[PDB]
């Protein structure tokens, strides 16, 4: 298991949002996944598809690539950048903020300005100022309708466990599905580790993995919300606690007392999050894919999802990719009939 | 036909809300269905699929088996429970009711408490009495972050033909379609009988079921609004006046067509109702399947869905059996091309 | 003391909303106090007057027969009933549930519906369905302008003291009262155990049965509220620390004193609860009858009261029999001017 401060922190920072996956973290995802893997494939979607050979079941693992971002929708007369979200991006959590865009010219930067108190929540108040002073400008710059942006990279240790940076969500799952790779002992599964695209537009590229890879059994690696302030109480797993694994309609119970039963095995902190509802990660698709896949969902627990101050603990990094590890090394052919 | 009142109540009262159709039901469907069916089996979502072996052309008849209910989100303090909905259950029919848990120590029941007037519609004020006294108590007695609980079983037959009962959605849909089964004569139609899982939360199983058994002809038992107070005269179906079947984008107009033929041919009065789009029932995931899919819904009316008086009327109970098992019956090679 | 189930179960479901208490409740009362009672003879309102012959000073103790319910103002052209409150019955408590009518064919059931969200608190939007199909089958059934409902029965009991049912108010006093009066060994004082007709429209039966038995000392036996979620902290008495017992100006500072003697002297627990005006209870009626009473209440604490899930605790219901039984014993002629 053990925590890589420096892997995590890079492929956390490294350049993918929806639909532009190719633009950084795919290229490193099929680099330490080639080193271990039988075979490593990228398909017309961009999802990275790593093959560990085994015998059964054929499982499939999937931790999503993309993050949220925005896209210059145009650029105004005066060289401003007028922007969409991609994704769950919030105009509150914009306010003020540092922008990285993938320009024609390299990477460049733009801010969200705000309107001083004696001039005076929606993306018409949204404007990006690049530096620029006009339209014509602005595009010399690199700048085009269709340039996609992220939050800009801040990454904070806070203290021996705690951190927070744009992009947990779902990096450190990618993070720590690949160190639970590359950690992988003998096992008797059929693995597929795959590196998702465009999950928070709607689940796309696990769609397609899933169809093409046709598991018996799914498992999500995303994260899940974690207490924090003003939540009412309403939320049960709590940072440092473990790793969390969904109960509900989405979730596979055989395969889910298996998860049970191997986090007791191997000793390791396992939180319960009550999820009503098909989930909103790569497992809900799974699961629905073709005859139907046993699946369940395998989260580290996060605070402040989709902003810039996402946080976790990195004593439930490592025992994710304890867990992780564990459960492909244990999976043996099994009835999965619920 | 014929309504078999007490086989009817048994397949209502039965556990099973989404995801979790495994508690009760799924075994009476198998039990039922493999007295005449060739072969019954369940998927690994939970479908019942049972085969009645015939030539051409195949054809999918689906009722869900899963009801709508609630889960424990997390427990309090006082050992009060604070519960959220599995599929459409509104916070209003919750007020003063009763409610049945699948606890790790059986069935179990709360209660939705109501604050007297002095002391002064959404789900933060529901909470959940179960005579616990603290979180420990709570627990000793089998609840968990994640027990299921449905509306309490109150079944009430009105007079000759009406009743009222949590659940006719969608269970006496289901009976009408395993008492059809069970009266099956000669057929030349491939036959799949499906109590499909997880309706209720976005037509999961019959996605499945349906990529699994690949049908040409699809139709879905789900049951329907009929006119009842305050509709505003908005609503075409009624009480006691037969079966009900959409018309619309999901309706396959040929089949359509054959099932008016065959109702005027058995003397069944047929209901029509106005669907503008695809419908909310197995039907919609049907046809969209694979190479797609010759599609209708068969309905039964009733008031009140969703809640714990859904009424309907028996005279339509038995002319949907009728009208069910003569499709199956008459169904037969033809050009399904719109 | 000592709860007996059966007959507590019994008391509770008995017919009898205000002003047809003679509907069920009252020939059970009677027929219970007429084996130990020295006479028990029923008034013009409907009273149930038990006489427990003694000394001085002669006390009134009175438990209400009445339960809350509705009445049948008119039936419409669709066979649906339209109904009224009798006592507080709160149309939210209504929303989905089974009322028990008393129609001139017995006990019949209506549901009172809901209108499905896509169609969209007050009595106008409570319509009773019977199954009925016209005016004239409604009223074929039995139903009539002026058929009084309650809600239907539904005794669940949650653990080993606590369970859940509509009309523990007053029932479950009555019968605490009825246990006291049958346990009751020797006694001085001169006694009259009173069902009261009528207390949920205004005390009424109350005060003509305190007028005709002139009491010196009454008692009233009628639930109060328990500490229960999102009460803000503001109710005093709990589940499981004992009977309650009002201080305030409707309860003489004597007789409330003399109360926590004997409380003390018998180890019953016993709760306060800060009564600032005159009750809503019997004994506001008994305080200012004829040349005035000296008066306590004495109170089962319940949970969600007036709805159909009222919930108490059975250890709280054995020690306000013992209670009762001890005033009643230790009784003796004092002075009780303030
Ligand atoms: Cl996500
Ligand atoms: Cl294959
Ligand atoms: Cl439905
Ligand atoms: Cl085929
Ligand atoms: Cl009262
Ligand atoms: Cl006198
Ligand atoms: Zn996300
Ligand atoms: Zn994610
Ligand atoms: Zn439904
Ligand atoms: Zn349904
Ligand atoms: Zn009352
Ligand atoms: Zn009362």
């Amino acid at each position: 298991s053990m925590v890589d401060w420096k892997l995590m922190q890079e492929i956390i920072e490294a350049p993918g949002v929806s639909g532009y996956e190719h633009l950084g973290i795919r290229d490193i995802v099929v680099d330490v996944l080639k080193e271990v893997a039988d075979e490593v494939k990228v398909d017309k979607l961009g999802n990275v598809i790593a093959h560990f050979k085994g015998s059964s079941p054929r499982i499939m693992v999937a931790a999503h690539m993309d993050k949220i971002g925005v896209m210059v929708n145009h650029i105004d007369k005066d060289g401003y950048l007028h922007i969409v979200p991609i994704g769950g991006v919030l105009p509150e959590t914009l306010v003020a903020q540092r922008i990285r865009f993938f320009t024609e010219k390299g990477e460049r930067y733009g801010v969200v300005g705000v309107l001083p108190p004696h001039l005076r929540i929606d993306w018409d108040q949204i404007v990006v100022d690049v530096g620029a002073s006009s339209k014509e400008e602005a595009e010399e710059m690199g700048f085009r309708v269709g340039t996609v942006g992220e939050f800009a990279p801040n990454f904070t240790r806070l203290n021996e466990h705690r951190f927070a940076t744009p992009y947990l969500d779902d990096r450190i799952c990618l993070y720590a599905m690949i160190e639970a790779a590359r950690q992988l002992g003998d096992h008797e599964a059929d693995i597929y580790i795959v590196g998702s695209v465009q999950e928070e537009v709607g689940l796309r590229g696990a769609r397609v993995a899933s169809y093409a890879i046709n598991p018996e059994v799914g498992i999500a690696m995303d994260v899940t919300f974690a207490k924090q302030p003003h939540d009412k109480g309403k939320i049960v797993p709590e940072l440092g606690k473990g790793p969390v694994m969904d109960v509900g309609p989405n979730i596979n119970p055989k395969l889910r007392a298996f998860a049970d039963e191997v986090a007791k095995k191997y000793e390791i902190p396992l939180q319960v999050e009550p999820s009503p509802r098909p989930t909103g990660t790569d497992a809900n698709v799974m699961q629905i894919n073709k005859e139907g896949v046993a699946t369940a969902v395998l989260s580290i627990p996060i605070r402040y999802m989709h902003s810039q101050v996402e946080l976790a603990d990195a004593r439930d990094v490592d025992n994710t990719i304890k867990l992780a590890k564990a459960l492909l090394e244990e999976l043996k052919p099994m009835d999965f009939t619920p």
